[PDB]
């Protein structure tokens, strides 16, 4: 057994999995979903250490499902995705007191480098 968590949402493209090897690698438990809500039970129940969602949603932007996240509890960490095109939002998720905002083209490497510096990770 290990001890780590994480849990992925929309965005989801090829890179969910990429990471997914990783965490997966040391056995850790993760899920993906596709909404808010969906990651909201789902995030309880696998009850991550860090969870990835993307604001750029069909039906109902994550502008307010990240809010409402947040605003439901300051104990959510979640990291937000999306190119650097609507800093006005990205922003926000800052004094939400979001992890931090990548933009589309991103290199899990570097998600590693945050991961790392936040959870117990063990990446090169």
């Amino acid at each position: 057994m290990m001890n780590e968590k994480i849990l992925i949402v929309d965005d989801q493209y090829g890179i969910r999995i990429l990471l997914n090897e990783v965490f997966n690698k040391e056995g850790y438990q993760t899920f993906q979903a596709a909404n808010g809500l969906q990651a909201l039970d789902i995030v309880t129940k696998e009850r991550p250490d860090l969870v990835l969602l993307d604001m750029k949603i069909p039906g109902m932007d994550g502008i307010e499902i990240l809010k409402r996240m947040k605003v439901i509890d300051e104990n959510i960490r979640v990291i937000i995705m999306t190119a650097y095109g609507e800093l006005d939002m990205i922003q926000e998720s800052k004094e939400l007191g979001a992890l931090t905002h990548f933009a589309k083209p991103f290199d899990i490497d570097e998600i590693r480098d945050a991961v790392k510096k936040y959870l117990p990770l063990k990446s090169n």
